[PDB]
């Protein structure tokens, strides 16, 4: 599997000040790199995709660069909504991994949170007001506190095709239900280390950049 690490992962910085994040990969990534801004109630939206482009919205004063192994993700004026922790992710082998993180500081429905006993299992949900559910991938993004997401898997609403993150195979299963525009995602047998927040994103046009998010949904073991 393919790694990626930001080297920083943590920077304070001032209001227009210039801040460029790193992001290297263990091996070619043939420019098929995200970055992902994650606010700190949470929300996360795709902001650059395959390397350089900005997603509609974005304002100029982001860009990004990169080739082969190494990338970078720069604000040229840092303003205060630029608050939040920034994640790079690679699109060039599955299963889609992502970068530890850089938190910047100033010097989809889914269901509700739940509290499980170890051992139990939980199916959340994510419903899609989206009319291109059951044409699109709705992906699943594991956040544990401070570390790398990591991505689940992934199913096709249109005829139930999945792919896994093999290390997930064994503790997750996703299904979705055209009628009701709703996937879900079943997770076995709790440990401590399963408590996290789980994330359903969407993908379509770019299989491997997640354009649309839902809000997470807060998983916790007793």
């Amino acid at each position: 599997d393919i790694v990626l690490i930001q080297s920083t992962s943590s920077l304070s910085a001032s209001l227009g000040d210039r801040v460029t994040i790193s992001c290297r990969a263990s091996q070619d990534i043939r420019n098929y790199l995200n970055w992902y801004q994650q606010k700190p109630d949470g929300t996360v939206k795709l902001l650059i995709y395959y390397t350089s482009r900005l997603q509609s919205g974005v304002p100029s004063r982001f860009s990004g660069s990169g080739s082969g192994t190494d990338y970078s993700l720069t604000i040229s004026n840092l303003e205060q909504e630029d608050i939040g922790t920034y994640f790079c992710q690679q699109g060039n082998t599955l299963p889609w991994t992502f970068g530890g993180g850089t938190k910047l500081e100033i010097r989809l429905q889914q269901s509700g949170p739940e509290l499980v006993k170890p051992g139990a299992s939980v199916k959340i949900s994510c419903k899609d007001s989206g009319y291109a559910f059951s044409s699109s991938w709705m992906n699943w993004v594991k956040q544990r506190p401070g570390q790398g997401p990591e991505w689940i898997g992934r199913i096709y609403p249109g005829d139930g095709d999945t792919n896994y993150n093999g290390k997930f195979k064994g503790k997750a299963t996703l299904t979705a239900d055209k009628s009701s525009s709703t996937a879900y995602m079943q997770l076995s047998s709790l440990t401590s280390v399963d408590s996290a927040v789980y994330f359903c994103a969407r993908s379509g046009l770019l299989r491997y950049a997640m354009d649309y998010w839902g809000q997470g949904t807060s998983v916790t073991v007793s």
